[PDB]
């Protein structure tokens, strides 16, 4: 299928890529550059991402979702599902709404894209209605992650997708901190793109520090999945 073509021919091997997030979250404002590869024929992303404006106001777990559906392994029998690859080169938007229970909410803008041979994530954060001392400003989420499965499925009035799934960060009490994302995806370009058939991604994230790195940073190891269509 040539169109499966377009897609293998861009994501074969390991693809660099480069993240910048701009970050307003009640008035706090910041910034976070990120460098990584992925790997799409094994669904995996290395990723390093550091807060270059200093002290990174929310803590680094809250952002790992809005920091590359791309890089998904689509088995070959679901192939004709993977919209992500199919937007390539000229990419697509990926907005959210994150509503963090019992306080604010994040909403996010990217546009996820090919700039030559590197795969590039540019993104604009804005948060609002935190509590100061609540978990969020109030840094008391664990420096971890579970694994999740994400829900895909077709938005065909606006050509692309919608995604809705809960993340629970563990807060440092033991308890969790419940975050709703609520995620719109559609193509930057006027061409054609794979709609899919509900499935699922399925994610697994480990968060860990370079014990060389004195700046505000976060190494993230994610691996993705698609399944649910056998």
């Amino acid at each position: 299928d040539p169109m499966v073509s377009k897609g293998e021919e861009l994501f074969t091997g390991v693809v660099p890529i480069l993240v910048e997030l701009d970050g307003d979250v009640n008035g706090h404002k910041f910034s976070v550059s990120g460098e990584g590869e992925g790997d799409a024929t094994y669904g995996k992303l290395t990723l390093k991402f550091i807060c270059t404006t200093g002290k990174l106001p929310v803590p680094w777990p809250t952002l790992v979702t809005t920091f590359l559906m791309c890089f998904a392994r689509y088995p070959d029998h679901m192939k004709q599902h993977d919209f992500f690859k199919s937007a390539m080169p000229e990419g697509y938007v990926q907005e959210r709404t994150i509503f963090f229970k019992d306080d604010g909410n994040y909403k996010t803008r990217a546009e996820v894209k090919f700039e030559g041979d590197t795969l590039v994530n540019r993104i604009e954060l804005k948060g609002i209605d935190f509590k100061e001392d609540g978990n969020i400003l109030g840094h008391k989420l664990e420096y971890n992650y579970n694994s999740h499965n994400v829900y895909i499925m077709a938005d065909k009035q606006k050509n692309g997708i919608k995604v809705n799934f809960k993340i629970r960060h563990n807060i440092e009490d033991g308890s969790v901190q419940l975050a709703d994302h609520y995620q719109q995806n559609t193509p930057i370009g006027d061409g054609p793109v794979l709609l899919p058939d509900n499935h699922y991604l399925s994610y697994q994230s480990a968060l860990s520090k370079d014990p060389n790195e004195k700046r505000d940073h976060m190494v993230l190891l994610e691996f993705v999945t698609a399944a649910g269509i056998t």
